[PDB]
This record gives C-alpha cells, sequence and structure tokens, in this order.
C-alpha cells in the first residue's frame, strides 16, 4: 500500500511526527531513518487516504517544535 | 508511562540536561541518541507530572550552558514508537 | 550498467529511486549512506534503460530536494565492490 | 564526586584540555567521548574544588589551539 | 607496494574516482573509507607506476562529476601504516 | 615519552602527515583517531626532540595535500592521557 515520509532536522521533532501521524489515521508506523547532518525520516503505511491525512497532521504538529525539511507521500510505490 | 525528551546542540549540554532531569523527578534515564549535526537527546520516563517537572528542569538547566534545539512531553507514547 | 543518483536528504533519495523505476526497466540494487545527509539509490539495466532512469529520478528528486550528484556507469568494474 | 566537562572541536584541542586539566588539580580523567560532527569531551572526577581548577585550565590552554565548544562543572552528578 | 588514494566529496564521485582506478591500470582496490563531513576515501595498491596511472586517470574521471578533495601516491608506505 | 599529534581535514591529509612523521625522526605511530566532521589525527610518541621534529616535517609535507587543521607536541603528557 501507500508510503507516507516526514523528514525532520531533530530526533524530537521526527518523533513527535510520528506520534501525530499514528493518532491521525489507520497507518503503521514501519520505522525511522538517520543519515546523519541532523535529519532524521519517519516512516508509515497504509492506504493512499489514510497515509495522506497522516502526512498532513505529522506535518502540522512536528512544525510547532522543529523543522520540518520534506514530507512526501508515494501512492502507489514499488517494492 | 510518560516519555521525556529534551535535544541539544553538543553532549556536554545533553548531560546537564540529563542531570537535571534525574534530580528534578523521580524519573529513569533512558539513555541517549545522537542523530547528526550534534543533536543529541536525553530521554526519561515516569508518570506524567514526574516526567513534565524533569523536562522543564532539565531545559532551565541545559539552557544556561548550551542549546536546547527541541524538548517533548508525551503522556502516552504510542505502541510503536 | 549502474545509475547513481546521490541526493542531501533520505526523502529525496526514496523519490529519486521511485522515479527511476518507474521511467526505466531497472533493478533497484538499494540505498547507501555515507553520513552527513548523503544518501545514494543504485539501480542496474541496460545502459540505455539506465540513462532514462536518472535523467527521470534527477528530475523528479529535485522537485523536493537538493540532488548532490547522478552519475551512470555503463559499464562497471568487477572491484567496484 | 564532582564532574568536570570541556567539550571542544576536534581532537587535538580535546586532549590538550585534558592534558592541562590533569596538571592544574587533583583530577583523574575518566575518558573521551565523541558524538561526531568534530565534537569531542574530556571528562575528569574529583572534589569540586579541584574539577572547578582543573575546567578553568583546561579551557584556557584549549582555546590557544583550538575552539572550545562548551565546559561545565556538575558539583553532585546523579548516580 | 605503493599506496594510491583519491578524497572526494561525496560516495558517487568516490565510486567514479575508484571506477576509473581499477579500469586505468593493474592495482587492486582495497577499500574505502569514511571520516564524517562527506569526506570519502578509495584506496589502491600496485606498483608505483601502475598505482600513479590509476591515481592521475581515478582524479580526473571524478572531477567531471563531483569534487576531488585530496590525491596522494605513496611509492613505499612506511610499515606502521600498512595496520591501516 | 613525549606525544606528536597533527589533526587533518581528510584521511588522505593525515596518511601524508603521519608518513611524513615517521620518516623525520626516531618516532613511533600510535594511532589515528577520528572524530567525525573530516577531522582526522595522527599521532606519534618518542623523545621530545624526535618528536617536534616530526610533527615539523609531518605538518609541511601535508599542508602540501590537505589543510592541517592543528598540530601538537606534549613533551611531557601525564599518564592518564
Amino acid at each position: 500500500d501507500a508510503l507516507g515520509l516526514i523528514e525532520t532536522k531533530g530526533l524530537v521533532a521526527c518523533i513527535e511526527a510520528a506520534d501525530a501521524m499514528c493518532d491521525a489515521a489507520n497507518v503503521e508506523l514501519i520505522g525511522y531513518e538517520n543519515v546523519g547532518s541532523g535529519l532524521v525520516t519517519a516512516m508509515v503505511k497504509g492506504d493512499v487516504g489514510a497515509v495522506k491525512a497522516a502526512v498532513d497532521s505529522g506535518v502540522e504538529s512536528a512544525q510547532r517544535i522543529g523543522e520540518v525539511v520534506t514530507s512526501l507521500v508515494i501512492a502507489r510505490p514499488h517494492n
């Protein structure tokens, strides 16, 4: 199904984005990824509609406490 | 129970934030996390009241010696976190 | 043939990899991360398919993030690891 | 026992800070810690008075050859 | 045996430098080191003549796609270096 | 015994500094240390005279190919160092 991503500067903003994503819609948190330079990504999976709602909520909440670098929804991601 | 987080620029400010958190309330220091660009986070667990008091004290103390980037208290963290 | 796109940040890299796979008959080998936010996506296929994939991946990744470098190696040396 | 910390940009400035700390007062060098991004911390232990003297001397000496990012004395660290 | 080194800003320029080095002469790719701030080094070994040719080719090719920070050939590395 | 240190931006400049240090005087290469952000330190030990000569030569040679960030000679390091 669809993939939702939120990349923030700092771990705390990422945890807030992931918490908000799970509370907003029927999505499953796959995990976190850290590529250095403070860039932390939270990844969720679910139906396109749930993932779009999750990413929107996650971005809004994370922005309140930290910097959201990028966000993306891939409706039909290749394996 | 509740999760308390303080993210600082540099290790020394993080150690001060963690020391202040443990001294302020009945919370347990889970550990540290470092995501690069000098961003270091200290994490504690306990009842929401103890965690709120710990985070408040940790932020105030760490700010005196370094930069606090972010702080957060999650009363009931999601199972997936 | 090997196709490479290095970005600043993971999300731009995932977008570059998604665009590469959708543009031509190439296989995503994987990702590589050397820190400092530098993330590379690697694809394999015929030189024509890989050139088309890299072009499309760069164009789409640039719309959401910074593409640091891109490269097509038509015939990689065995020692390339 | 009090904890003395000096965080520098670079390892050489940190080694100079640690050498100066040990020569200034009756403190023991516990070790060095590195969190990446060139941030290196030297940690000493001893009585609060010895640790304050050590940190002051370590900062002054390290600044002559490199950048001191932060310094701290914790008179009674949590166990 | 001589040691050849090329340090680039980023992994992709480094891959290009290492690919070019192996294609240019009879050298063996030992591997790579990464020390942060995006600095990636590719290391080769062989006779001094093969290593000089490999490094020259690797630098020329890598520069076309990225930044080459430094390059070096050590004709007879010190015994203490051989540990790394 | 004296301690000699050279910290460079990049591994290659550090290897050149270490090679030059060993060739300049009767010093022993203890090893290398990397604290991130491209900062790499080469450490030698020997008599104060040999270490001063080694560091001088290492700095001059390393500067030709890269950036020397710092250099230091400690004539009498504390045992704890």
